[PDB]
């Protein structure tokens, strides 16, 4: 995919979503741009959101599986303004693979882009296998905004990318960007 021009005195929000396979990605990204939940055909989702008055296009791109066999492509990475790093609160081992990941982001991102971590599946407390405090953790060690979310219910999903969306537009707005 390659978005067009961007209309004068609006943004475009390119954003990522990786983690490892099963965390919720996908599902967070259709709950973000469609209000759905559906236990995904197109390259990526848009929705547009407000930004301090400003309208702004969220591009949210999603891996189309292919962390569930081989390597997401540097084109993937490229041109991300924001990104989510997701986990499976259920799941512990999708939690030791952060680094991992957020390396990969950072490796082949845009050093600007805002990275917000996320325990997806809030949901399923009585399954919790990641203590909250363990990513607040993660995310304050490693300079990221954090958040637990539920793709299913929708708890905190359009905070996730509003609150991500928010501090782009603040770099933006400081130079920093
Ligand atoms: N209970 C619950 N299930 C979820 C949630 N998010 C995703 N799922 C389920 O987790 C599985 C993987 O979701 P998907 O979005 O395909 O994960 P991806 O591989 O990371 O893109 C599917 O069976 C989803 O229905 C959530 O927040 N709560
Ligand atoms: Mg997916």
């Amino acid at each position: 995919h390659s978005s067009g021009l961007v209309p004068r005195g609006s943004y475009l929000f390119k954003y990522i979503i990786i983690g490892d396979t099963g965390v919720g990605k996908s599902c967070l990204l259709l709950q973000f741009t469609d209000k759905r939940f559906q236990p995904i055909g197109v390259e990526f989702g848009a929705r547009m959101v407000n930004i301090d008055g400003k309208q702004i296009k969220l591009q949210i791109w999603d891996t189309a599986g292919q962390e569930s066999f081989r390597s997401i492509t540097r084109s993937y990475y490229r041109g991300a303004a924001g990104a989510l790093l997701v986990y499976d609160i259920t799941r512990r081992e999708t939690f030791n693979h952060l680094t991992s990941w957020l390396e990969d982001a950072r490796q082949h991102s845009s050093s600007n882009m805002v990275i917000m971590l996320i325990g997806n599946k809030s949901d399923l407390e009585s399954r919790r296998d990641v203590k909250r405090e363990e990513g607040e953790a993660f995310a304050r060690e490693h300079g990221l905004i954090f958040m637990e979310t539920s793709a299913k219910t929708a708890c905190n999903v359009e905070e996730a990318f509003i609150n991500t969306a928010k501090e782009i537009y603040r770099k933006i707005q400081q130079g920093l960007f």
